[PDB]
């Protein structure tokens, strides 16, 4: 029902495309960034259609915000940890689940050489629940319970616009606006981690 992935590492960078400067970063993973990673895992050529991936409904749980720093110019998120969920058609999610375990192309957290640690694959990440519940109920990515309430950023029908919805093959760089709603997730909801 919902595929969960971990985006965690010493360095990450995420771009929207109301066109975005490659030297900037969004505060948490973007739909375009995540779909790019999914496509890499599947081994898709950049010219290939990604409408099936774009149709997935995405949510982000910010387990650890990480600190905004400069890489030498280039902004990045230091030591951030994100849980990302994707809800949609089962066969595709299962294919993605397998692809993430053994990615056909290297997975990077934004800029090539930002290596994930731990890897994005979560062995128990394919949850039979809709997006919000899947994200709410997954164990904290770091040890213990979250010490404070978490940010949850959900694809929605209303809210704030972000131009990160892949609307054609990545080679064309065609993106549309989607609404993302930011909510506060009570810390008591999240089971004790790590996964």
């Amino acid at each position: 029902p919902t595929l969960l992935i971990r985006l965690q590492g010493p360095l990450q960078s995420w771009g929207t495309r109301s066109r975005f400067d490659h030297r900037d970063t969004w505060p948490y993973p973007t739909k375009s960034g995540v779909v790019g990673l999914l496509a890499a895992a599947l081994g898709r050529d950049r010219r290939e259609d990604v409408s099936d991936l774009a149709a997935l409904r995405m949510g982000v749980r910010v387990d650890r915000k990480g600190v905004l720093k400069v890489d030498y110019k280039r902004y990045f998120l230091s030591d951030a940890a994100f849980l990302v969920g994707l809800e949609g058609e089962r066969a595709l999610l299962e294919a993605l689940h397998r692809a993430l375990k053994n990615p056909r192309f290297p997975l990077y957290l934004g800029r090539k050489s930002y290596v994930p640690s731990p890897p994005p694959y979560l062995p128990d990440g394919l949850v039979e629940a809709p997006l919000a519940e899947a994200l709410e109920g997954y164990p904290y990515l770091l040890g213990g319970k979250p010490p404070e309430d978490l940010l949850l950023a959900l694809e929605a029908e209303e809210g704030r616009l972000v131009y990160d919805q892949p609307a054609g093959p990545f080679s064309e760089r065609r993106f549309a606006a989607r609404f993302v709603r930011e909510e506060v997730l009570p810390k008591e909801r999240v089971p004790e981690g790590p996964p």
